[PDB]
């Protein structure tokens, strides 16, 4: 009744993060193509069973719910706020669609994107285009294991899957972008143990710093928020490396998914704005936000319905 | 909660198709079989977890029935019916029990199929045994990705799993099988193209065609069957390629698991003796049935309590 | 509604079993160490994905459930009894703590235990530590495949978890662990056939004996058990190989999980004690148990509310 | 400088053996065949790199020889030579062009046999055709690790390769091949003990019996030969499993390589006629050959020079 | 002469780097030099044995002149611009090119990030392509690439650099062309016309016969004969590249020759055609964005420098 | 040519290490088996072709050379030299014979261990028998990249076997073992920056530090030796990590190859006694050597023609 699409997936070894925005009368395309990317995702993702574990998830800005859908919109759904902190700043820019899509090779990524893409052509504009690739163990561009803490069964699904709450949109989901670039020779400045008060975690074993050590300025620190009911806030990510040697571009690329846009955006303003233990998230003297965009992603039965 | 058989099993790279008539005096070694078949897939597959993927499916035939079991019989369990299309015939071949053996390896589908006939030497008969192999990208014989459009989770349970409609055989299915051999010679003759509007889909990529350009005879417009609901009927297809390049056999191995045989039924009615638009099926211009039978699959908890 | 451990989860190719008595003072070191259990799992455990299949279940001995908790005690939790049996004797050893540690690689394993023996250093003692190794086809040191007739999807979780029986406890389960070492010299001396009649099945090919030939006195005999009810008694069994050739120790590292050590206690009275057909197990003759615990494994949520 | 075709290459876990006449006027199109193999394996083979590791190899038999090519012959090249033994018979059977194909999926054996037989259509008759699986640990069909004693290295080199005593030919082989088909119940009525004192080693483990218990009527026995000049005379085998369940086929599809058909004629008449110690090989009391074929496979660069 | 991985396979992954060399970084560069199989090792062999992380190191003619004073590999120049009729063969800057391959794209990214550091300051980045492995070796024209590939000593003799340039064997020289497509031009043909743009089957990978194949197909312009009358060959190592948003669909073409002649025979067959074809065809679908040859010496030589 | 054993084969994620003494009057077996060895390696190795990679090498100390043959010994072969230095020792330890056994499972090397060890039993005592284990990405236990200056190629050959300077054992190798156990509390005590200036490699990324920064009394200075004639003299070291969890046993399993024991020993002096520059090496502050033994690995023909 209530198919969600694949937000609750797994990590990959490839990704491709594609965000576009409709052009003037490219409305009618576009509800054309969500109505089929169920189907194209097949087409393409069968050819590779039983390790392809091709997968695609689209979704859809603010402004361009209104541009393509008449009724109700979902609760949370609203373009993203810009954060303007006293030293850091969390851009807000265009975005109408994204297609997130995994597996566990590049080329099924790029078939996928160029079937999309070839049913678009002439009615959207792309904004972004990143090629992720996992580094190593599972680390980031910092040098550590990134999406340790991410919930796992009953817990994801409670964190991540809109319920109740909003009941014509049970089974969608909240996802926040952000790219992110790093400043490499500045961290490498750092020994690895000031590298692990910035993240409050040791770098080689992925172990959490204890409370009496952990500083209340680091990333693992600002991001845990506890709810009314002393529970964790919990979000989902899928944060990808990428990058271009030549550019000196080393990036992470965020995508968060959460049940509501409130807990991603507790965080945001925690990491951005600070608190009144932190100034800011250290993790932000080094990385660098050029998007930011968020997105509704239906139910997979809302796109078909179409 | 009723124990299915693995007819919901995703595809494998191997498989052994053995159908057998039980011989006049052999219904009692067949039901201590019967009552075994688990334990010995057990036996053989417990070898080679966690990559084996072995699994076998038993399925008994209409007239088999009513020799095996006193009492209930399922309500869709009739023999398969011979269709004599105009040009095209669908006949019915004889077949008791259906044995249909998975694995990601050859060796664990034969090491069970030998202890399998081992117990049953002397009360059957073989009628047919196919080793059918993967082929590439999940391709079959005709050089087409075959089985895309298979349901999923939730989705395939639905479609494939008798419930409470006939709820003493809750957890039981219907599999058709029929042997096709493919005159290879005909189809490589024609363009690409040509070849595309007779399945439906592209040939290299494996994407649908259009509503717009779709021939109203080709394979995908005739099984595509919309019920009184306007909901679409499903099936799950494990269909294997097989051949002897020697005897210029280059063969499909149909079979369709199914929550009631009048789905399958229907599609096979659309291809063989065709609709207001179309004669027949295309597919059938270079494909001819050479067996054809029908089984019920019950739950495994049937098979192992008698 | 409750989490449970890993403890239907299925055989991997390596493991640690770490078995460690509290050391007086030891309970609040002890106690904080159970609280983060989970996250150490997750913070070694995610280097790995998708294909490192890190587990750790930790279970808890009755007389230390005394001293760390206090309020309600699981209904079966009570020390390993010792059965002195005629012939052979099941010892009661100590333990206080177990860890069963898995993954597909020894790494992992030996990465995470690492962590775990680090925190709780000092509160304290090690009584055995056996690291396990897959050997062939899923076999043991006797050269027969062991594990074949565990149960599997709902009939193991029946057989398993704690239910409504024990509603606080709900989600957990018990383990029975028994370091066996086997005579090799003395079973070598034997023919396969009489191999076969001490356990019951076909050595290479391991399928069961008929219930003509069957021996009662066979390990599978005396292991087979049934309720008043009539129903098969069943255990989860994850027993891994370990040894030193130059000891001459060949070992079967025994661990059997069960919602009630009754189950596991039956089968071992069998075994130890014998029936009114049988003495003993025969494969006691070959198999030395040296140690001899039991252990209560929670859910995962009551040890990380904590 | 001559290449040699991939007579030194290893076993595979599939394999295609293809035997076929030449028909009136069919040696043209052989010839064009023959030209353009290699070029065909590559045009298959390559789709699957790293890890296909698809190999043809073509052999000639003597009046094949003599109809395709002018000039000299291979020293060795003479039809298969029956061996009709007191009680078991080698026969010799129709064969003039051998395909043996090998990869590590059939599916690429299978396209690679049907472009050449695509090619050969009309000029020839199949003689026989068998699919040869991997069984187990590189086990037979009587449940013995096969191949173990194989040559590798310069040895095999030594031992398969036509060299300077017919230098117009270096490069080449000679493949013997025979199909086998065993009395499996016969065989299975033995105990293992008594199958190891037929074959010569231990069955699960593949140790060679010591010589004090090793009898002279033994497989390794009467197929150990030693040279004039003391030395070992080995051949290379890649001999396969195959089988059809519902026949009650169980076979050993029998290749093995040589530099000169002298050695293996010496092993063939050992075991067939047997020696002064004994009658005959105890392996065929239970192994039938149903056909026999001697084929030379020339260098690489020799079939490409057409 | 211990030659640099010249002559290893395709893989999955590969980045190419051309950068050139600024006024005042010659030293920087020849130090670079000497440690870059250090760089390999000290990240390849984190991944063994499945990393197969290779990097080859080239040097332009102008850039030889200044970074050393001895002899010149006696075919080095400058990529020679071809201006045909209709197509060109564009010539662009590059002084060193870093052909870096594994099996993943993490370790030819941190190879990568090893190198540049090193060369932050002395060297402008000119290209950087990040290749990827496009389904079963294919080409984004859908086309199996790499096939007529020469092996093992046809590979030796045709790319390493011998007797005829004593202080240079062990050598090779690589021309780099990046290629950008016309996917739309190219999917408005027909498969059939495709094929005899290239000269092979586009499904099966099958050479058209010599009868059908067009002169002004890509197989026959780049089929060269020598005055010896065999075949003349190099060795490609293309890969796949491109990103969806922009329409780049790319092949990086990399080819390695014993002498340029070779290749730039090919090149001027394609560009400024023969007798018999006014151009390759490839190229009405396919343009060259840039052109760049360089000599890789044995690895000896970079050790061994200043 | 004679044949070595296995000694230039690279590293396996899996080892045993076996070391024992001849009793008085256990010669006559020893030569039996050492006649055998290579036969058992492949009678165990061949069930897992193609990628089960097992190999033994099997050593003969100075003391048992003598007790076993007669004639003629290598030239370098004596007992291990004890290293007396002011701070740390080497100890020599007995042992007679090494076996060296390598798989990518440890099942495989468990099972030959165990039909060598079952030839000795009660003609040899075991001194020491580790089971080592790969460490994630090639990591010893204090975390750094272990094997990544390992020769390859023609400089392992060049480096490893007699040669010229020792005709009549040309082939042969020497191997040093020694067993080291790692104070792990005092290596944690330091900085990531202070355990990258005892190794001399960076930690994470393992590349080496610059020779302005490597300190003199470094591990990779000490070991970096250069002969009078300027060549750098080089070893192949094998190195397996293992441990005990419990008893805190951190340990790296010392084993080098080199063509004479010059070479190794002359490192180990370095290391031990120290230079002008350097008291010891630093790495020795953390680690200590708990056995010493020097073995002669003759060339495989040797061995068979016992
Ligand atoms: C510059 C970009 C980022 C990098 C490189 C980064 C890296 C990390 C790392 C290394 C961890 C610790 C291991 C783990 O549990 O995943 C972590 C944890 C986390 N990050 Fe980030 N992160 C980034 C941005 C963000 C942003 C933008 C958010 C939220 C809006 C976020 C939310 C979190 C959360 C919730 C955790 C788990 C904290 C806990 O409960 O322990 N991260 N991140
Ligand atoms: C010496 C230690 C042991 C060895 C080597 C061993 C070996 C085996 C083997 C080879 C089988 C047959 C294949 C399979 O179903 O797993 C088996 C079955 C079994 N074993 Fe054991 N076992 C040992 C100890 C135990 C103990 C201590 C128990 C219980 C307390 C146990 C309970 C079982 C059960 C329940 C079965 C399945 C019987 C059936 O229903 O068919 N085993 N074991
Ligand atoms: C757009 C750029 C190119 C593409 C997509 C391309 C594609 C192909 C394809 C599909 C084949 C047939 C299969 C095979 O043998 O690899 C082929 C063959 C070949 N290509 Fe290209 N190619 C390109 C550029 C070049 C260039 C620039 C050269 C030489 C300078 C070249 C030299 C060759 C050679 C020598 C063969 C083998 C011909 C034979 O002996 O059968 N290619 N290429
Ligand atoms: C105590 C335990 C030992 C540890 C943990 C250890 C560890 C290391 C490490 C981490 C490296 C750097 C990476 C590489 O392998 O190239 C290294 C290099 C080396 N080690 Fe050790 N080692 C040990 C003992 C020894 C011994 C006893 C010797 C010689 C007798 C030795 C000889 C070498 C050599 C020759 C190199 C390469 C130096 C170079 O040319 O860069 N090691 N070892």
């Amino acid at each position: 009744e209530p198919e969600p699409q694949m937000v609750l997936s797994p990590l990959t070894s490839a990704a491709i993060f594609l965000v576009v925005t409709i052009d003037s009368g490219g409305e009618d395309t576009v509800r054309d193509l969500l109505s089929d990317v169920a189907s194209l995702e097949r087409a393409v993702g069968f050819r590779a069973q039983p390790d392809g574990r091709l997968s695609c998830v689209t979704g859809i800005g603010s402004e361009a719910w209104d541009r393509l859908f008449s009724g109700a919109r979902p609760a949370g759904l609203h373009p993203f706020r810009e954060l303007d902190g006293p030293v850091h700043r969390a851009v807000a820019t265009p975005g109408d669609l994204l297609f997130h899509i995994r597996a566990s090779r590049l080329d099924l990524c790029f078939a996928l994107a160029t079937e999309i893409m070839g049913r678009l052509r002439g009615a959207v504009t792309p904004q972004d285009e990143v090629h992720g690739f996992k580094y190593f163990d599972e680390r980031d561009m910092l040098g550590f294991v990134d999406g340790t803490e991410n919930p796992t069964g009953a817990a994801a699904r409670r964190a991540v899957l809109v319920g109740a709450e909003d009941p014509a949109f049970a089974g969608g989901s909240y996802a926040v972008v952000q790219k992110y670039l790093h400043d490499i020779d500045a961290w490498e400045g750092l020994s690895v143990e000031a590298q692990e008060r910035v993240i409050g975690r040791r770098k080689m074993t992925d172990v959490e710093l204890s409370d009496d050590v952990k500083p209340a300025d680091s990333h693992v620190a600002l991001t845990s928020v506890t709810g009314p009911d002393g529970s964790d806030l919990e979000i989902l990510r899928d944060n990808m490396p990428f990058g271009s040697v030549g550019r000196e571009e080393f990036g992470t690329y965020f995508i968060g998914y959460a049940r509501t846009p409130e807990v991603t955006e507790t965080m945001l303003e925690r990491m951005f704005l600070g608190t009144a233990s932190a100034p800011h998230d250290r993790i932000l003297d080094f990385s660098t936000a050029v998007t930011g965009s968020l997105f509704f992603t239906p139910a997979a039965d809302f796109l078909e319905d179409l």
